[PDB]
DNA sequence: AAATT
DNA sequence: AATTT
DNA sequence: AAAGCGCAAGAT
DNA sequence: ATCTTGCGCTTT
């Protein structure tokens, strides 16, 4: 595709755009992923980068919010759920903070996000593991 | 606070 | 230095 | 004592 | 502007 059609992507901000490439500010050398909240920038002032290392090969460095440098979280949080699923498999209580600390997660995020994913909290997931 | 104007 | 997210 | 929850407050 | 954390209160 072209240029302004990956243009109109990071105006919407849409995340389905992240991965797919990488935009780069001439007048600021920063580089970040189309869901960035950053204020945007003039459309003048962009250039396109099909990903994070060519973007670095041209002299931009990493947005400090999108992490444009890092892959799509995605899998990562997935890991951490799973992990966390195990160390919950067991009859003495593990609370979130203990829990958090484990996954190296916030505990905001841990909650939210295994709610998320196994659709309980993580308190409720370790007593239905005592239940069964 | 960090990006961009 | 001021704006914008 | 810790989980949950809505909102103020702090951070980016 | 937007998102995260801290708080006080109720429920577990
Ligand atoms: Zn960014």
């Amino acid at each position: 595709m072209k240029d302004d059609q990956r243009w109109q992507s990071v105006l919407a901000r849409d995340p389905n755009a992240d991965g797919e490439f990488v935009f780069a500010v001439r007048t600021t050398g920063i580089f970040c992923r189309p869901s960035c909240r950053a204020r945007h920038a003039l459309r003048e002032n962009v250039s396109f980068y099909a990903n994070a290392s060519e973007a670095l090969a041209a002299g931009f460095r990493p947005c400090k919010r999108c992490q444009p440098d890092k892959a799509n979280p995605r899998q990562h949080r997935l890991d951490k759920i799973t992990h966390a699923c195990r160390l919950l498999e067991q009859e003495t209580p593990v609370t979130l903070e203990a829990l958090a600390d484990q996954v190296a997660m916030s505990p905001f995020h841990l909650h939210r996000l295994f709610k998320a994913t196994t659709g309980m909290t993580p308190k409720a997931w370790q007593q239905a593991w005592r239940a069964r």
